């Protein structure tokens, strides 16, 4: 190729090796100095770095060359090692963005069973697995091919993999690590959206009816609770309610804590009221009938008054199964429970009436840092490695249609997904965004 054209593409090539090499170091440093970025979470986006890393310094690097250079001249061996580390480190940025959706799929839909096994120990047996089965998947095929084969089909002065040379094949290897991948993460998406604008509402409506307080004070019966009606503990003792307190959120609060804190903690509760809920016989065919906002307006009375207490209730809970809520209204409001929080009862009553949010006037989805990344790296993820999955579905059907040109574009394209993922956490969340101008800022501090 031309002189000027080998000085162009090293530029731009080199610029955005540059920018990946930068982006993943200053995000695997974020979670290093910064401790509120420590997070289990987080754990696997560090994995992810480490991929989006070899990516960049490496991967990159190397397959600009062999395209300037217009061929191989480091061997056979050295390119089917190559070849190796780069799909090995490209399916395992794959695996850590499905780490990350299930991780927040079961800390959304079970905050109570689910968060028993959130520890950093499982985190870190997850991200092994996920680098361990990449590696036992992609490398035995990318080496011993040939082997199999009976023959090294790949020119000498040529790099590339040799199973992947029939379309078909190429096909079958896209729908494992794209087609897939995506449909499983953008179904964990939508049960993520779902799930939390549901529990947000549930939390606004016992906010306004029951309470939150940030700091630890008295209950009824004595014991010491924090922000909606959370036990801490039934010990008579200020600093036993902090210990179990700083044990449940993970760092010394010394009695006050954030309303996001409160929120996690409450999430635990609605999934201990729905646990009690299924296991009780005169509450369960009620729940299983009624649809999300009646639903909250049965879990709101379970926080108020108990399991007996709700089921109490045997004429009203009837009628709500039956879908006659006018008739249930009439014997939910003749009771004692509406005496004594007469403008509580009215509104979980008109809930159950009209099955929507018109007795409480709430706010739209809050989307936190944590959903607005996953959509990020998820649409990062898409964005990137359409051009190459679209060229193998085109392959399929056409035989030689792609030119060398337009896969050399789709590879690049797929190594651009490397270069956007820090900038995704740094856009979403302003813990990363601060840390990586901190970090920045203190490197060119000599
Ligand atoms: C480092 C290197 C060196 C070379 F000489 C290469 N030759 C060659 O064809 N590649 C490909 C580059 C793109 N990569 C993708 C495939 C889709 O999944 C994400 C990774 C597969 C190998 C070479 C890579
Ligand atoms: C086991 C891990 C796999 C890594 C080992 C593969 C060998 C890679 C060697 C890289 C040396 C860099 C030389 C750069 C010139 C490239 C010239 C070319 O081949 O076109
Ligand atoms: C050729 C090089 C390949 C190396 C890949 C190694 C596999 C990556 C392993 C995972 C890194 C561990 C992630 C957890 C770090 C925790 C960060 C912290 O909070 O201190
Ligand atoms: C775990 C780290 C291992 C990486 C070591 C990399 C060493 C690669 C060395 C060069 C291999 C060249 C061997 C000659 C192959 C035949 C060349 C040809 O087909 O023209
Ligand atoms: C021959 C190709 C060479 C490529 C080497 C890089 C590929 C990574 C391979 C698998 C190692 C598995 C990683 C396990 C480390 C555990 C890290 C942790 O979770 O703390
Ligand atoms: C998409 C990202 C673009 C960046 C990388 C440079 C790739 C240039 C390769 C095209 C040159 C084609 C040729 O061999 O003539
Ligand atoms: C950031 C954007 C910059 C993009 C840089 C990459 C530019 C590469 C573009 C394609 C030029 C096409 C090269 C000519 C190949 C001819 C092969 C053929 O005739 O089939």
């Amino acid at each position: 190729m031309e002189t000027v054209e080998m000085v162009a593409i090293a530029t731009v090539a080199g610029l955005l090796s540059l920018a990946t090499v930068t982006g993943n170091i200053l995000l695997m440093l974020s979670i290093k100095v910064n401790r509120q970025l420590q997070t289990v979470n987080n754990y696997f986006a560090f994995s992810l770095a480490c991929a989006d890393l070899i990516i960049g310094a490496f991967s990159m690097n190397l397959y600009t060359v062999y395209i300037i250079m217009g061929h191989w001249a480091l061997g056979a061996l050295a390119c089917d090692l190559a070849l190796a580390l780069d799909y090995v480190a490209s399916n395992a940025a794959v695996m850590n963005l499905l780490l990350i959706s299930f991780d927040r799929y079961f800390s959304v839909t079970r905050p109570l069973s689910y968060r028993a096994k959130r520890t950093p120990r499982r985190a870190l047996l997850m991200i092994g697995l996920a680098w361990l089965v990449s590696f036992v998947l992609w490398a035995p095929a990318i080496l011993f091919w040939q082997y199999l084969v009976g023959e090294r089909t790949v020119l000498a002065g040529q790099c590339y993999i040799q199973f992947l040379s029939q379309p078909i094949i190429t096909f079958g290897t896209a729908m494992a690590t794209f087609y897939l991948p995506v449909t499983v993460m953008c179904t964990l998406y939508w049960r993520i959206y779902r799930e939390t604008e549901n529990r947000a509402n549930i939390f606004e409506m016992l906010r306004i009816d029951e309470g939150l307080r940030l700091k630890i004070y008295k209950d009824t019966e004595g014991y010491y609770t924090i922000g909606i009606g959370h036990l801490l503990t039934k010990s008579p003792s200020l600093n036993a309610a902090k210990s179990e307190l700083d044990k449940a959120i993970g760092r010394n609060t010394n009695g006050v804590i954030t309303k996001d804190e409160a929120e996690k903690l409450f999430n635990q509760d609605v999934d201990a009221a729905v646990r009690g809920i299924l296991r009780n016989a005169k509450l369960k065919p009620v729940y299983d009938s009624l649809d999300a906002v009646r639903r909250a307006a049965l879990i709101n009375m379970v926080f108020q008054m108990g399991e007996t207490g709700v089921a109490g209730f045997t004429n009203s809970l009837r009628m709500l199964q039956q879908k006659r809520w006018d008739e249930a209204a009439v014997n939910l409001a003749k009771s004692r429970w509406y005496n004594q929080t007469p403008n509580r009862a009215k509104r979980v009553i008109t809930t159950f009436r009209t099955g929507t949010w018109d007795a409480y006037t709430f706010s739209l989805v809050k989307e936190k840092a944590a959903l607005r990344t996953l959509s990020a790296i998820l649409l990062a993820f898409i964005l990137t490695w359409t051009p190459y999955n679209i060229m193998v579905l085109v392959s399929t059907f056409c035989k030689d249609c792609v030119p060398e040109t337009l896969w050399e574009l789709g590879y690049w394209l797929c190594y651009v997904n490397a270069t956007i993922n820090p900038m995704c956490y740094a856009l979403c969340n302003k813990a990363f965004r601060d840390t990586f101008r901190l970090l920045l800022l203190a490197r060119w501090d000599h």
